[PDB]
């Protein structure tokens, strides 16, 4: 007899079949970022990658099975093909292509577009009832891109949306008042990045609301400049991106998050990007930020945020504008 | 009244001093990956970065920030100047040159021995009392070098040694066997990488010896080549250095592990370098990987593990080795 | 030789200086639930018991020894005598005793009080700049004796107050809404138990009032009755001790997550019973729960909440009540 | 509309199916503390509470659901129907009578029995499809009875069996080393509490062999008397009934240990009572300790100790007292 057979008996032919697994499609440092959060949270009993270039995927794999020792994570799989992808309760999309230079964002949008048209596919015919979590960016037009190829219910594509541009907001909210952000509460609705919007009638601390103290928050009489806090949420990603040359931890945190409140089923309310048309007087198919309720069967719910004159004409352009390009996107 | 004093009011601004500070010297991609895995193990109440890069350095700790609603490690600070390291509990030197085209090895050391003469006086000023954790490579030569340059006492100057090849043959170990590497027990000492002992006299499961069940165990008789473990413990991580560049989310992982020791005063055991000369035979001064009891004063006890007459002759080849490397380096 | 020192090398036999070390005093339900969640949490490198039955407290100190495999908390130790908990930098109190048949409760209060009359310099003697959490009931009596006693900074004694108070009502609250209460948010301020103050202007889920929405919210006139939230918040404390005879699991895992905010200095904010002259139109000296900023230091800043005219008179009559029974309390 | 309708806009109408499902059964002090261990270290999206005392078991539902806000098992339920244990991955049998003043443990045994032939067809009628965990004492016997009611294949039925004995045990041995128990290894064997069975050949430090270091480790020959350690496995834990009046927080934390290998497959090995008819000569259905590989199908594979002479006669001896015991149990 083996070794094996001499040290250990054998009562099970096991059938081997994942009961909470995650898979990453994409190991670029926002994959990995997201893959590591996901191992060191315990989010998973099986983690999946997938990429194209296979000698790095091959590579990222082993650096973390290398470190099992540490995780709780039983199975560390990774492959090229999506049957590796197999049954998986949550699919989380951070592939992308590498703009070149002098390559304007725009070129950029259809050939993710094309990278989503071979990935979205795969991933529906080996997890046909998964959650669909879509990093990459342009991320509401991606997430709006993986939902019409995935065929899935709205409440099973999930953008990861203003997510982090909130974790954002109340990072700094947290510096300019000397408290953690886990207690400093406001919201960064809309599109992610440039064109987000803060909603400063939520913002407060134990209840109280800031605009209630301070009638100015956010407009330009504010002597304080409090609209500077929301210009820095966006500012500050292009900063990083200057300085290091892209952005992962925040987003790879951000990401597991999500990936928590979905696997746990504890219907949290995050600021992530759903199908939003019905409302707003949005009438066209569009994923944009709003408060949402999120377990395990994705997005059950969300929160009507009751919005001024001026915010609502805010989203409803986000949306115009989003549904102009979508509507030249070839599929 | 500004809004904060409206919404705030202050009972003492004190002059805040860290309780369980982390340092991270050199934000590469093993400088973060400790960072991100001390950050998601809530080891320290403040974690400071440094590096020579300045933008790098300052984009990674932003990035950082930019997800404090997801930690609980309040302050993450960075500069060029160590002032921001003071008070440290723990420092852990992960910095490091590159190999030129055509340079030596040899002159590779000695530009990394330089980097630790400029790094290891400014640690020592401002952190007098810490423990020194050594990562750079050649880890066992640098350890020395940092023992050397510091003053501190033995106790104090840990590196990171065989505690990833033992946690790498542990994940090998558990693969063959179907077993988790929690489970799967086996020790690699002696010099970090090409050179280290595989100890097959404490492979176990359940306290089950295998070479006992095993007598050809690790042998060239071996049928079942269960010495090839020990050949993928030195051969993957060559591989992963060909497949994605370079190594760093183990490393991170087993660098966190020695931080939770510490940290928290556990008195695990780790096959971390320790100055050996005295014990296993060695009579100059060298460290080796040994297995070492781990707490609040760094390396209070180590374990005296039974050799044979040809592992206790490697290790003290190694020691010659290293001994004879370490004179032709310039102090 | 022994076979420990056969086996293990002593590098420094050095005397162990605690440094994150929390004690209990009573070992109670309530104790000790406070005792498993603090352990369970990583909160603490040394955890002491103080009680005054000598059998009991041995016998629970043993139980969590015997679980220190699966712990990470190295040092566990309990006595009668308060050197055993010298250099704690939090001291939580849960003693007290337990009404006999025809008592008033003023002399039960008053046994309850010479009980803090031994404890308080006891520990003040051992951990003199430790932090005082206080649980014991009736607990913003007991906290302001525990100050007056202790002679300690305000920021330095802190009640658990209307923490647990606004625990039940969050999680009432999310029960009507299907929503974690996580992401449910509103205060319960004053005094613990049946006086407290539900603050209908701070109920939010991400930030949308619930009484803009519901300006009838709390009021008689409510159809919904959402004051019964507030009423429930009350009566099923009395439930719990009606049904098992105590309660234990809820406030020891509030105990814990103040201990958390303040053992790793997050500057979260917390409904906590603190010394509020001055504030809140109050002028005598009484402990009443605000929000307040827990850290390294205590309390070191509180919110100041907008009140209506009926909140605010609520407090005032409830500093009333508190300051005319502490001058029939016999120090 | 309501106020909730107005906050929240529903986009599903659930199914509500739990995924990750514990329940326990009997909530006296070990059930609740497997409870809150459980509850603690996030192994379950659902709980479920089974008692028999209405009452109580309300009671302690409504204490642990007040810590929600502190939790991330968003579902806590209980009842004495055992329709709310529906659909678990786990159920853990925690039940007992109480031993009346000059009752023998032999009366207990039959009390016990009939206890389970209520418990265990309800359990398999709501989920058939679980693994049981046995805890209730004497535990062997009961493992045996409860996998004979259920008709469960046996890696289905798992004993507490020696977990905590041997966790005990590392404790112990720890306290003699200065090393902590995670890195002391021993394993104790056979039947739970007083005939369990001390493997001296496997007791160790990385991989260092304490009976080749001193091969009277264990005998009556040793001047360390360390067979006193293992008598105190056994000693320890009727001191602490004595004590405190029962054991609960080191079953507990022991049971929650189980409950992560089994809910996160990770297919760690321990010492679990198990089936053992096949192994040592034993040919009787009886239950003992031997080390388990525990994952998602429960035992899926077992540890062959190399036992002498001696330890297997123990064993045997064992299964036939056990046999001989069951043969006389009612049905
Ligand atoms: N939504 C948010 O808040 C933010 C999203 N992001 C976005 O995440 C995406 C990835 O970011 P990085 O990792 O820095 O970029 P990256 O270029 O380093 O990595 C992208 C990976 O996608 C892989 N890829 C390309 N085609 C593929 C295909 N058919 N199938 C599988 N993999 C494929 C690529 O090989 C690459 O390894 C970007 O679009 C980035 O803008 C970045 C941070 C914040
Ligand atoms: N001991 C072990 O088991 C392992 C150790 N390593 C070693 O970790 C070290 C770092 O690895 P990588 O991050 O991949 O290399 P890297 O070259 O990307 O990172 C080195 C960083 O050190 C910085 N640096 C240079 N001089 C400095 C100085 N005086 N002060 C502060 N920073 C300085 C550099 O700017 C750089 O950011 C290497 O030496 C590597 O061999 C890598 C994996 C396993
Ligand atoms: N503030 C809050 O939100 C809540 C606070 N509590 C309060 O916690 C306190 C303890 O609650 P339980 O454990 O259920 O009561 P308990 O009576 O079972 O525990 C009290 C323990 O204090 C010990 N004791 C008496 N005098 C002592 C002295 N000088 N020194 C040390 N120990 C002494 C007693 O031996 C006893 O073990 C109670 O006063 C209770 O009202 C209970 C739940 C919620
Ligand atoms: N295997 C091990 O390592 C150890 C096991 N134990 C055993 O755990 C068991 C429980 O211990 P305790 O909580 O201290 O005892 P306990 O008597 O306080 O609690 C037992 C609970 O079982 C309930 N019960 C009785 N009949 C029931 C029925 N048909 N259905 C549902 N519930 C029923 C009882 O009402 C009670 O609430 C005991 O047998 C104890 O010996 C204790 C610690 C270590
Ligand atoms: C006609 C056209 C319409 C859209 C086009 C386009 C485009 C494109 C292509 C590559 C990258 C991006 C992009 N990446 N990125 C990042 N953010 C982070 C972070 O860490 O936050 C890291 S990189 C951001 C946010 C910014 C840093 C703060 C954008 C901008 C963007 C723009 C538009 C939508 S949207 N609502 O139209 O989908 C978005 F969601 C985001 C954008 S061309
Ligand atoms: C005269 C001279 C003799 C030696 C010289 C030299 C040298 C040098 C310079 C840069 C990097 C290294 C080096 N990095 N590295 C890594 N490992 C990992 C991981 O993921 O494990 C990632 S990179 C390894 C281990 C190998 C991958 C498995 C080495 C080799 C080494 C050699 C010698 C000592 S030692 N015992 O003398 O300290 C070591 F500890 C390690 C080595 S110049
Ligand atoms: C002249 C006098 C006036 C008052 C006297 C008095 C008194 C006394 C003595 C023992 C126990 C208590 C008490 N315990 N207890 C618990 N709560 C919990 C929980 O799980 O929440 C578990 S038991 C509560 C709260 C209630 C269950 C919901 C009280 C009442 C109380 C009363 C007064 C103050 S106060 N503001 O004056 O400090 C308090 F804080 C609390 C009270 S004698
Ligand atoms: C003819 C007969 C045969 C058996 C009978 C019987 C019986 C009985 C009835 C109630 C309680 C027990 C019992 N509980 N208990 C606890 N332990 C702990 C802990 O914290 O460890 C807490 S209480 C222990 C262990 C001891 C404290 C250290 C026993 C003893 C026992 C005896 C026999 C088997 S077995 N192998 O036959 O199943 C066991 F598993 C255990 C036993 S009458």
């Amino acid at each position: 007899a083996t070794l094996k057979d001499q040290l250990i008996y054998n009562l099970l032919k096991e059938e081997q079949t994942p009961q909470n697994k995650i898979t990453v499609v994409g190991v670029g440092a926002v994959g990995m970022a997201c893959a590591i959060s996901i191992l060191m949270k315990d989010l998973a009993d099986e983690l999946a990658l997938v990429d194209v270039i296979e000698d790095k995927l091959k590579g990222e794999m082993m650096d973390l099975q290398h470190g099992s020792l540490f995780l709780r994570t039983p199975k560390i799989v990774s492959g090229k093909d999506y049957n590796v992808t197999a049954n998986s309760k949550l699919v989380i999309i951070t592939a992308g292509a590498r703009q070149q230079e002098g390559e304007s964002r725009l070129n950029l949008v259809q050939r993710n577009v094309n990278i989503f048209k071979f990935i979205i596919p795969n991933v529906v015919k080996y997890s046909p009832n998964c959650k669909l979590l879509i990093v990459s960016n342009p991320v509401d037009i991606l997430t709006y891109v993986a939902w019409k190829i995935s065929g899935f219910p709205k409440n099973r594509v999930i953008g990861s949306g203003c997510n982090l541009d909130s974790a954002r907001f109340r990072y700094l909210m947290g510096e300019r008042l000397g408290v953690h952000p886990l207690s400093c509460h406001g919201w960064v609705l809309g599109e992610h990045g440039d064109s987000s919007v803060p909603v400063w009638s939520g913002m407060n601390v134990a209840g109280v609301s800031l605009k209630t103290l301070h009638p100015d928050l956010g407009t330009d009489k504010d002597k304080e400049q409090w609209k500077e806090v929301h210009k820095q949420v966006v500012e500050s990603a292009y900063e990083v991106i200057k300085l290091k040359g892209y952005t992962s931890w925040a987003i790879g945190l951000s990401v597991a998050d999500l990936a928590e409140s979905i696997m746990k089923n504890l219907r949290r309310v995050h600021p992530v990007s759903t199908m939003i048309k019905g409302l707003y007087g949005i009438k066209d198919d569009v994923f944009l930020s709003v408060p949402c309720i999120l377990g395990q069967n994705g997005i059950s719910d969300l929160v009507k945020v009751t919005l001024t004159s001026e915010e609502e004409a805010r989203l409803k352009k986000s949306a115009d504008t989003l549904w102009g390009i979508q509507k030249e996107l070839q599929f």
